[PDB]
């Protein structure tokens, strides 16, 4: 009926497998960015400037801890080869990826679009 999320936060991952890791992280960017994008609209219309900080602030973050576990992943990821499944695999979490980070920089165009005081 009701699917119960991860009881433990502080949960170090299990599986640590490459695509894994990539299929993690989306899921975990997946949520956050949906989540301060429907943040986004409620600042849109507070037009609150910590309110403002605070979006742009946790965006910055958590970007900066994709982008750069993303990178890190992808380069050793690559050492993998000899694998026409790997392939359609590897290729298509670059293509998630690249949409999330694209989501992500386009909120972030939002919370600076909009005027505080």
């Amino acid at each position: 009926q009701e699917h119960k999320p991860k009881k433990d936060d502080f949960r170090n991952e299990f599986d640590h497998l490459l695509i894994e890791q990539a299929n993690h992280a989306i899921e975990k960017g997946e949520h956050q960015l949906l989540y301060l994008q429907h943040q986004l609209d409620e600042l849109n219309e507070n037009k609150s400037k910590e309110l403002q900080e605070k979006i742009i602030r946790e965006l910055d973050v958590v970007c900066a801890m994709i982008e750069g576990a993303q990178g890190a992943l992808e380069r050793e990821l690559k050492r993998t080869d000899l694998n026409i499944l790997e392939r359609f695999n590897y290729e298509e979490a670059q293509t998630l990826s690249k949409i999330l980070l694209k989501d992500l920089k386009e909120t972030e165009q939002k919370v600076k679009d909009i005027q505080t005081q």
